[PDB]
């Protein structure tokens, strides 16, 4: 505590981004309420702070952020609670009050997707008011990423009006503006998925989770440093994000300004490549280190046996100090190794354990242990070759059937998870061919694995308040480093029983001649989807030719004139169809 924190925090972010913060606190809470209630509560804690900032004693300029937020939530009651799903922690004082408020964060609120405007009518709305339309996005995002990681969506909200600015005056709106931000969007995307891996791994497993695969991230990053201070990046990491994860986004905001000010301050013994970072304003600074490209690995390294096969204190120190010890370790291999993933490394360093466990309990340990490193080599192995296979049938299929393959794949693995789930994972699974396989060889596991571990978790938090699948807890619940593997061992399920053929599944209307070629895709791909549930044993080809003729059953029908009157024409001739070729 300061004596009065809402002060604190607002000289020490500043205004602009006080703003920022709390709207996106705001967003996150109550996402189902509309933008109005927002900036009301935005404002109204914007002036109680302005207010305190000016004299500290103040009435509520004492109160913690949580009892300050909280009250004002509860005149939003005065904003009638309709929905009010959550107006029970309302009833209860803190610290209920807040973490009951955290309980009703949803990971997939029931919104129409995010839409893109025309080229136009975003250059126009962003030229009448830049406030308003940063709020609206900023509100807009934060509601269906709440733990989208705050301060990067600031950097986001300054990198779109960048984009903004770059395009509402070129003769073309549109040609300069969509890939400029779809680009940037697909990056959001990931962000918000590390962002949720990171509260993901914090909440359900741990701080130590968090902390251990922040050490081998950090480690393979700035190999350079002593483990002292990657220690105390990771200990001020952690709090950044157990803050920003719950909420707490004022604190993280500053507490994370304030660790990348110690990186700079501390460059020299960190990193060569932090200069690039360290000149930047405050956002960029914050996000280019967040980052930043792996430093290249120290000379004079010694075998990483010397530490860890043989010195005779090996026992003695995961015995007396297995955190310290283990950590070490984590640090030592993952420094010596940018080539693997995290999760790889974190694998790595649970086979060291278990190994240790196991081989400090005999009389003789080190005969026990002396091949435990080279008995690395398999689980070195396993991903390596799984990612050179992927990415030859990546580059085989390309993008859209690189996708259908794992749609067909993952709903014939977990049939009872909900079709749009799997149609949103098996896309972003997919998207890892793009995104890595383009990469030389060896800079590809990194690349490929964790992002698996964003997109495979996205599936676990999805699944987590609704669960259907036995399959997915298991995997979701019994490892976090383990996942991936987990999920890649999941065949055929041999339980589910098959859908019906449901008439609309495969029915439509006019409006869906509105859907750009994207949302089309996700249509005939919501469609493949529902056709390995309805028959899994169904072949590829037979698969290749429904889908196939829904894509001809579009391509005729949003013809120049009447669009209508053919689906219900065709449309049940494409139902008989698909029977048909199926069974
Ligand atoms: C800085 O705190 C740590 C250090 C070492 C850790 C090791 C492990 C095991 C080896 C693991 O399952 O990765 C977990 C958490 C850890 C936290
Ligand atoms: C480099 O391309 C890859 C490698 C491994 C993958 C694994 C999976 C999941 C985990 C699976 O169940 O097979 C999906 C996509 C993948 C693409
Ligand atoms: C291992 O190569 C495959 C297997 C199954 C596939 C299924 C599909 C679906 C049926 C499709 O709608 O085309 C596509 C590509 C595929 C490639």
């Amino acid at each position: 505590a300061h004596k009065s924190e809402i002060a604190h925090r607002f000289n020490d972010v500043g205004e602009e981004h006080f703003i920022g913060l709390v709207l996106i606190t705001f967003s996150q809470y109550l996402q189902k309420c509309p933008y109005e209630e927002h900036a009301k509560l935005v404002k109204e804690v914007t002036d109680l702070a302005k207010a305190c900032v000016a004299d500290e004693s103040a009435a509520n300029c004492d109160k913690s952020l949580h009892d300050i937020f909280g009250d004002k939530i509860c005149a939003l009651p005065s904003l009638r609670d309709t929905y009010g799903d959550v107006a029970d922690c309302c009833e209860k004082k803190e610290p209920e009050r807040n973490e009951c408020f955290l309980h009703h964060k949803d990971d997939k609120p029931d919104l129409p997707p995010f839409a893109r405007p025309e080229a136009d009518v975003l250059c126009k709305a962003f030229h009448d008011d830049e406030k308003a339309f940063f709020g609206h996005y900023l509100y807009e995002v934060a509601r269906r990423h709440p733990y989208f990681y705050a301060p990067e969506l600031l950097y986001y909200a300054q990198k779109y009006k960048a984009i903004l600015t770059e395009c509402c005056e070129a003769a073309d709106k549109g040609a300069c503006l969509t890939p400029k931000l779809d680009a940037l969007k697909e990056k959001a995307l990931i962000s918000a998925a590390q962002e949720r891996l990171r509260c993901a791994s914090i909440q359900k497993f741990g701080d130590r989770a968090y902390k251990a695969w922040a050490l081998v991230r950090l480690s393979q990053r700035f190999p350079k440093a002593d483990f002292t201070d990657i220690s105390k990046i990771v200990t001020d990491l952690t709090k950044v994000h157990k803050e920003c994860c719950h909420g707490d986004l004022l604190e993280c905001a500053d507490d994370r300004a304030d660790l990348a000010k110690y990186m700079c301050e501390h460059q020299e013994t960190i990193s060569s490549h932090l200069k690039e970072c360290c000149d930047k304003p405050i956002l960029e600074k914050a996000h280019c280190i967040y980052g930043l490209h792996n430093d290249e690995t120290p000379a004079g390294l010694p075998a990483v046996a010397e530490e860890f096969v043989e010195d005779k204190d090996v026992c003695k120190n995961y015995e007396e100090a297995k955190d310290l010890f283990l950590g070490k370790f984590l640090y030592e291999y993952s420094r010596r190794h940018p080539d693997y993933s995290v999760v790889l490394l974190l694998r790595l360093g649970k086979a060291y354990e278990a190994t240790l466990k196991k081989c400090c309990a005999t009389d003789d340990p080190h005969a026990c242990y002396a091949k435990v490193l080279d008995e690395f080599q398999p689980l070195v192995d396993e991903p390596k070759n799984l990612v050179k296979q992927n990415c030859e049938l990546y580059e085989q299929l390309g993008d859209y059937n690189f996708q259908n393959a794992l749609l067909v794949r993952y709903t014939k693995k977990v049939p009872q998870v909900s079709t749009p789930t799997l149609v949103e994972i098996s896309r972003s699974l997919g998207k890892v061919g793009s995104k890595c396989c383009k990469h030389p060889e060896a800079e590809r596991l990194p690349c490929v694995e964790d992002y698996l571990s964003v997109v495979l978790n996205r599936l676990c938090v999805l699944h987590e308040k609704t669960p259907v699948s036995e399959k997915v807890t298991k995997c979701c619940s019994e490892s976090l480093v383990d996942r991936r593997p987990c999920f890649s061992a999941l065949g055929p399920d041999e339980t589910y029983v098959p859908k019906e053929f449901n008439a609309e599944t495969f029915t439509f209307h006019a409006d869906i001649c509105t859907l750009p070629e994207t949302e089309r895709k996700i249509k005939k791909q919501t469609a493949l989807v529902e056709l390995v549930k309805h028959k899994p044993h169904a072949t590829n080809d037979q698969l290749k030719t429904v889908v196939g003729e829904f894509t001809a059953l579009l391509d005729k029908c949003c013809s120049a004139e009447d669009k209508e009157a053919c689906f219900a024409v065709e449309g049940p001739k494409l139902v008989e169809s698909s029977k048909a070729t199926l069974g």
